[PDB]
């Protein structure tokens, strides 16, 4: 592999990025319906635990490619989202339970719509039915890291989504 | 100009990495003395202000290129820590000044800043970055990050914006 620290690369940063591509052209095609315009009515998009701030960096300039304007909120999101529609980014979803209460939270604030959108869904993992509208990509069960996603605050920065290494996380603990 | 909004493109993405890319090879020699780890001693990176998400998630990629791990925290467990506090733009300092002031307080191994835009013309005290990707004029830039009313983060270039969008937008407030 080509990190000391993983077992297998699954999506490399390019392949992710091809999967963001593909994901923008469907948003750019469900929302183009909605006049979206800055300032006056962008897409609202409400970025949902720390690390997502890295899947968020990229998808909003990818969105922006595709001539979706946006405007962001970090939840880890309440002022003027009456009227408005809102996407919720999550770098991972698996149980599905941090999702259901920001969403449930964000509907009491009546905006126009609420879809979500994730980089990491791992569906074998939910403890709630949810289906995000928008997945990069699916993950079985098994612990990855990178592309903002952290074994104990570290390798978020890898900049592609990896296992890691149980010997890693072994002698950690 | 590629953009209907703004009048000037300044630095584009391409330059903005080449140029944060030679930063980031500072900041290794630099650090090299430290001997920065995943885990056991990661640099911490503070980012700080709302519209940082898109260089920090941009420069904490490229640091790890350069053999540079880290971990994040946002503003907007350090004792004996190095932070490096990065911030999308550097205008008046006052921000910057506030934040180095206040983390000095918990006790760090070293505290430096890292901002990708600095406007030096702005001070309204002294403040010296260590290290700067960009240097722009006395002029209004969105993009990278920054916004005009939350709008604009998600363009990839720092451009000017447009007098016309918010002496128009000006009027609609
Ligand atoms: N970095 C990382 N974290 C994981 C993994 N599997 C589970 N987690 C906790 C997810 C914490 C956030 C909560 C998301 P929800 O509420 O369970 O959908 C994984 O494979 N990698
Ligand atoms: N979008 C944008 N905002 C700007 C610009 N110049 C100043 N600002 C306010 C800065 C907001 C953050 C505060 C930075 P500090 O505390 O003044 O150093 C600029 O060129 N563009
Ligand atoms: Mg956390
Ligand atoms: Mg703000």
């Amino acid at each position: 592999c080509k990190y000391d620290f993983a077992t297998s690369v699954l999506f490399t940063e390019a392949e992710l990025h091809t999967r963001m591509r593909g994901v923008a052209q469907r948003i750019a095609d469900d929302y183009s319906n909605c006049n979206l315009k800055p300032l006056e009515n962008p897409l609202v998009i409400v970025s949902v635990l720390k690390g997502s701030f890295v899947f968020t960096a990229d998808m909003v300039r990818i969105l922006g490619d595709f001539g979706v304007p946006t405007r962001v909120e970090f939840l880890r999101g309440l002022c003027d989202i009456r009227g408005k529609h809102v996407l919720v980014l999550e770098d991972i979803l698996d149980t599905a339970l941090t999702l259901r209460e920001v969403v449930d939270s964000l509907k009491k604030s009546e905006p126009a719509s609420i879809k979500t959108l994730v980089a990491i869904d791992k569906p074998g993992g939910r403890k709630i039915p949810f289906t995000a509208e928008y997945v990069v990509a699916d993950v079985p069960n098994v612990f990855v890291v990178g592309y903002g996603l952290d074994y104990d605050q570290s390798y978020r920065e890898v900049r592609d989504v990896v296992i890691l290494k149980p010997s890693v996380y072994e002698t950690w603990g």
